[PDB]
């Protein structure tokens, strides 16, 4: 619930990834600030060089910080289900492209917020988008539509990616996302609502490994009622 999200909270992530039957594994760390809804964490590629460009893997790579108005807080599926966690599972479709497929459990380890992930990419043209490296080093802020599944017990999201092409067009990467919880503890089943996200991408300068630094910030929007500041 809440409360373990009253502070600052350290994050883990690691991803192994398969793409096109390219190995590679990514480790992050950092810390998330749910209260702000402020997210700060750096990646490595602990392989080498990743076969795929970096913002393919930001929405992979904790919704659990967003930050929940006051009034939405008992719509807030992710921090109910912590610390035993839930299982987040996406298929990635890019246009004209590839199909990411993941799996992640999102749980506590003690004090540490773990994302632990595998994900699965087939179909990619050698010479699109994403295995010929052709997308900016950017991120477009989206939403994240979120919606309950009473029959799994959990909830569905859908979005859409904007990846911005170096040539100006632009990569469409439509999400399908579905999070069950971990166990049978009791859950907050939300009314319809989006995650609004906005992320910066950036270097570390120091930095020789194969990288990403990356601050986001996530906001719950989309229901009104009890807003009392909306009134007059």
């Amino acid at each position: 619930g809440e409360e373990l999200f009253t502070g600052v909270v350290p994050i883990l992530v690691e991803l192994d990834g398969d793409v096109n039957g390219h190995k590679f594994s990514v480790r992050g760390e950092g810390e998330g600030d749910a209260t702000n809804g402020k997210l700060t964490l750096k990646f490595i590629c602990t392989t080498g060089k990743l076969p795929v460009p970096w913002p393919t893997l930001v929405t992979t790579l904790v919704q659990c910080f967003s930050r929940y108005p006051d009034h939405m807080k008992r719509h807030d599926f992710f921090k109910s289900a912590m610390p035993e966690g839930y299982v987040q599972e996406r298929t990635i479709s890019f246009k004209d492209d590839g199909t990411y497929k993941t799996r992640a459990e999102v749980k506590f380890e003690g004090d540490t917020l773990v994302n632990r992930i595998e994900l699965k990419g087939i179909d990619f043209k050698e010479d699109g988008n994403i295995l010929g490296h052709k997308l900016e080093y950017n991120f477009n802020s989206h939403n994240v539509y979120i919606t309950a599944d009473k029959q799994k017990n959990g909830i569905k999201a859908n979005f859409k990616i904007r990846h911005n092409v170096e040539d100006g067009s632009v990569q469409l990467a439509d999400h399908y996302q579905q999070n069950t919880p971990i166990g049978d503890g009791p859950v907050l089943l939300p009314d319809n609502h989006y995650l609004s996200t906005q992320s910066v991408l950036s270097k570390d300068p120091n930095e020789k490994r194969d990288h990403m630094v990356l601050l986001e910030f996530v906001t719950a929007a989309g229901i009104t009622h009890g807003m009392d500041e909306l009134y007059k």
